[PDB]
C-alpha cells in the first residue's frame, strides 16, 4: 500500500555510466530558498492577457564568494512563475537581450507549432524580439519554459535559462490544495552544475552522453533551506538537469503524496517515501508536518546528497482540506495495434530515432488531429545492467497516456496524463496520443546533449479540413 | 474541513426552471467604475440620540453611457447611502417624502417597534408630507437594508430604484479585525436585475406575478462594474435586492469566499466556498484574499455565468489581514420540542397563499409572547418533481431567528448564524427558533416582491404580557 522504492529499472540508471559524476555536498552556508517572482501581466484587454519576457544576461550570487555570470528570464538566472489560464488568449512579446539566438519552448503547453511552440523553428536573433498569440485549452498542471534552439539547447539551459509555468484550468483544478505560491506552494527546480571560480563553463563539463555537474541546485539555490509556515506543503518538483536523474528521498522517509504528474493530476493520489524523475518529468507532491514540533528539519536529498532543508516554523494557518478519492476522471480503456512506432537507439554519439538523425526540413510522421492513435516508443539499449541507458521521450503539442510497459500496467503514478516518459532498455512503451491543435511538433529524447546530437524527429498534426503546405528551412 | 464547490438549495426548484425566465444579458457598454454609496451623515448628535433625515426623491442617473435613466432614490437619484446604526443607541428619523406617490421606510433587519417604526404597510408617508420616528437599537453586528414596503407597490417602488444598505455595529459582538474601511477594503455588492427600454426602467412592461425579471444585472446601480482592490483582504456585503432573481454568485477562477456573516450577524465559524446562492433579501458578508495575485490581474464575479463585477488588483497600500478566531460568535442552538407555530407557504404565480389565506391588513394571523423562544414550522407545498417547484424565501419583521432543521437534517453550512430570511425548497419543512424582543405588529411574507404584492403576507402580534397595547387595525391599500 505504501511505496518505498524508485520506479525505473536500476540496471540502466545514470550512475552506471563510465563518465558519471557523483554529487558533492558543497561546503557553503545554508542559503534561503529562492522563490521565482510571479510574472505580472502587461495589460488585460478582454479575454486576452499580455505578457513580455526578456531573455537576458546578469550576475547572480549563488555561492557566497563572487557573482556567477548567468542567463535568465526577466532576471539574472532562471525565470518567473508564468501563469496561464485554460480558456484564455495570450499575447507574448519575446525580447532577446542575449548575444546569441534563443527560442521560447513552452514545455507542457498545447499550442500551435512550430512558431508558438518555440521549437527550433522560432528563433529570435539578438536584439530583435518576437510576438505570438495562442489560446490555452488543457488541464490544471505544471509546465515549464526552456530554450529549444538547434543545436545549442543544452548550452543555453546550462547557462541558466529555465522557468516554471502554471496552467490553471478552473474545470479540473482543486483549490482545496495549497495555492499560496511561496508559502505553502513552492517549486523545486532541480539542476546540476559545476563551478570554476564561481562560474559555469559548459564547454569544460560537456559530455555528449549527457553533461553532469558536481553540485545540485534548487531554484538556482545551493544548500537551500525553506521555512514551512503551514502544515501542508505542495512541492512542484522538476528535473531541469541536462542528464542527471533526480532520485528524491528524505532523511526521515516522510510520506510523499503525489497528486499530479507532468500533464495534470493523477486519477488517485499515490503515497511514497521516494521518487525518481528523468529530465523534464514534473511531479506535484504533498508533505504533511502536523506530526512535527517547531525547528525540526526535514532534509530532501538527491541520492545521498541534501538539496533542500524544510525547517518547521510556527504554523500561521491550518491549510489541510479534504481531497476527493478520485482527483480526476480519465478514460483509459483503449486497446489495439500501434499506428505509430518510435525506436530510440544508441548512446553517446550513436543516438538516433528510427535510424535517422534530426533534419529540420523533414517531416518524420503525420497524424490526424483529434484522433486517438497508439504509439510504441521503445529503447534498444543493452538490458544487461551497466550497458543500458534511460531515455525520456518528450512530445511537443500534446499530453498523452501511458497505457502499458511491455504489456504490463505502468508505474503507479503513470495513469495521469504525461508529456514526458522514461523508456528503460528493452522496453516497449505503448502511449495513447491525441493532438488538439494542428502544426509541426518535435519528439526527442530530453537529455539535451542527445537532442543536440540529432535525437529529434518532427511530426505534423494534420487538420483534415485544412491540408497545409509547410515550407520549413534549416537553421543551425 | 472540506470546501463548498456547490450552491446550496435544491436545483430542481431554481428560478430558471420557470417557463418565462429571462437569462442575464451582459450589456454592451464601457466598464463603469463601481459606485460606492456615500455615508449618511447625522443631522446632530445630542447624547445617546443621533438624528437622521432621509428624503425619498426622484432624479436621473447615468447608468448606460447614453441617455440618463429616470430613477427613484434615497438622498440621491438612485438607491441610497450606507446608514449606520450602533447597538445601544437611540435614533430620531425624519422620513421626508418627495416622490409623487405614497411610500414607507421598511428597515429590513432592524428589530424595532411595529408597525410604525418598522416601516411596514402601516407606516405610509403621503407625498409632500414627512414623518418622525424614535427607536432604540439592540441587536448583533450585521448588515441590514432599507426598502419601501407599501400596499401593494412594494415591488414597483424597489424597481424604480428604492433600496439602501444598512450597517448595525454592536460593540459587543463586532470583530474590528475585519476590514472596516468602507469604500476601500469594505464594500457592498447590491445585486439587482433590470430591463432598459430606450435606457429607461418600465416596471409595468416587465411585470410578472411570479416574479419580475430583468435582462441586465446591476451592482450598486452600476453596469459592467469594476472595482480596484487597493488591499489584500476585501469584505463584500452581498445583497440580492432583485424582485425575484436568485443570485448565484461564482468566480471564473474559483477564488475562495470565506463567509463570515449571514443576514442576522456573524456565523459561529467561517465557511469557505467557491460559490454561493442567495434568495431575495438574503445578505452575506464574505472575505476574498488577493495575496496570491500580482497587480493588474482581474477577478470576475459573475451571476449564473454572467459577469457583474470585475475586481482589478491594484497596488496594495497596507496589509489588512488579521487572524480570526475559530469561533466568530457564540450561539446557543440547543432547543428541542414541538413547533408552537406553523406557516404553510403554497402556490405559484397567483396561487400564492399563506395558510390558505391572502393578506388582510386588518387581521392578526398569529400571536406570540415576547422574550420567549418559540419554534416555527415554515414549509412549502410546491411540486418536488424537478421543474415544477419554486423557492420561496420566508422573511419575518422585527426579529432574527435560528434555523434548527431542514426536514430533520442539519441546515446548510452557513445557516447556523442568525437569519431574518430563509429559503424554503418544495416539500421542505423548515423548523425555526424565533423570539421577539420588542412588542408590536410585524409581517411575515415571501420576499419575492410580486408575491408580497399579490398578497403572500400575514401579520403577527408580539405581545408583552405585562404592558399590552390594544390594537385596532385599519386598511390602507
Ligand atoms: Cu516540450
Ligand atoms: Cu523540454
Ligand atoms: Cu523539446
Ligand atoms: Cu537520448
Ligand atoms: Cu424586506
Ligand atoms: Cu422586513
Ligand atoms: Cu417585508
Ligand atoms: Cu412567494
Amino acid at each position: 500500500e505504501l511505496i518505498k522504492n524508485y520506479f525505473f529499472d536500476e540496471g540502466a540508471y545514470d550512475y552506471h555510466d563510465g563518465a558519471y559524476k557523483h554529487l558533492i555536498r558543497p561546503k557553503t552556508k545554508m542559503h534561503k530558498l529562492i522563490i521565482p517572482k510571479v510574472l505580472k501581466a502587461d495589460k488585460i484587454e478582454g479575454n486576452t492577457t499580455y505578457y513580455t519576457i526578456h531573455a537576458q544576461e546578469g550576475e547572480t550570487n549563488i555561492l557566497d564568494g563572487k557573482a556567477t555570470h548567468t542567463w535568465g528570464y526577466n532576471g539574472s538566472l532562471l525565470g518567473p512563475l508564468i501563469r496561464y489560464q485554460s480558456g484564455r488568449h495570450y499575447h507574448l512579446t519575446l525580447v532577446n537581450d542575449l548575444p546569441e539566438v534563443t527560442t521560447w519552448h513552452w514545455h507542457g503547453l498545447n499550442i500551435p507549432g512550430p512558431i508558438e511552440d518555440g521549437g527550433p523553428h522560432a528563433p529570435v536573433l539578438p536584439g530583435k524580439s518576437r510576438e505570438i498569440k495562442f489560446d490555452v485549452n488543457q488541464p490544471t498542471m505544471t509546465a515549464w519554459l526552456h530554450p529549444h534552439p538547434c543545436p545549442h539547447t543544452a548550452e543555453q539551459v546550462w547557462k541558466g535559462l529555465a522557468a516554471p509555468v502554471a496552467v490553471v484550468n478552473p474545470l479540473d483544478d482543486l483549490p482545496q490544495l495549497p495555492h499560496t505560491w511561496g508559502v505553502d506552494d513552492i517549486p523545486l527546480i532541480f539542476q546540476d552544475r559545476t563551478f570554476h571560480d564561481s562560474q559555469w563553463d559548459y564547454q569544460a563539463d560537456y559530455d555528449m552522453d549527457g553533461t553532469l555537474g558536481d553540485t545540485a541546485l534548487v531554484n538556482g539555490t545551493v544548500n537551500a533551506e525553506f521555512t514551512v509556515t503551514r502544515p501542508c506543503l505542495r512541492l512542484r518538483v522538476l528535473n531541469g538537469a541536462n542528464r542527471r536523474e533526480l532520485r528524491l528521498n528524505s532523511d526521515q522517509n516522510i510520506v510523499m503524496t503525489q497528486i499530479a504528474s507532468d500533464g495534470g493530476f493523477l486519477p488517485h493520489a499515490i503515497e511514497m517515501t521516494k521518487i525518481m524523475l528523468t529530465n523534464a518529468e514534473r511531479a506535484e507532491i504533498l508533505l504533511d508536518f502536523s506530526d512535527y514540533k517547531k525547528g525540526d528539519r526535514i532534509v530532501l536529498k538527491a541520492d545521498d546528497v541534501p538539496i533542500l532543508t524544510l525547517k518547521v516554523g510556527e504554523f500561521t494557518e491550518d491549510n489541510r482540506r479534504q481531497l476527493p478519492k478520485t482527483l480526476k476522471q480519465i478514460e483509459r480503456d483503449f486497446t489495439g495495434s500501434p499506428s505509430h512506432q518510435v525506436i530510440m537507439e544508441g548512446m553517446d554519439d550513436s543516438v538516433r530515432i528510427n535510424g535517422k538523425l534530426y533534419d529540420m526540413t523533414r517531416i518524420d510522421d503525420r497524424q490526424e488531429i483529434g484522433k486517438n492513435e497508439i504509439w510504441d516508443v521503445s529503447n534498444t539499449n543493452d538490458s544487461m545492467p551497466g550497458m543500458g541507458m534511460i531515455h525520456p521521450l518528450h512530445m511537443h503539442g500534446t499530453e498523452f497516456l501511458v497505457l502499458s510497459r511491455n504489456g504490463k500496467k505502468p508505474y503507479p503514478n503513470e495513469f495521469g496524463f504525461k508529456d514526458t516518459v522514461a523508456v528503460n532498455p528493452g522496453e516497449h512503451v505503448k502511449l495513447l496520443v491525441k493532438f488538439n491543435v494542428p502544426g509541426i511538433f518535435m519528439y526527442h529524447c530530453h537529455i539535451l546533449e542527445h537532442e543536440d546530437t540529432g535525437m529529434m524527429a518532427q511530426i505534423e498534426a494534420v487538420d483534415p479540413n485544412n491540408p497545409q503546405h509547410w515550407n520549413l528551412k534549416d537553421l543551425c
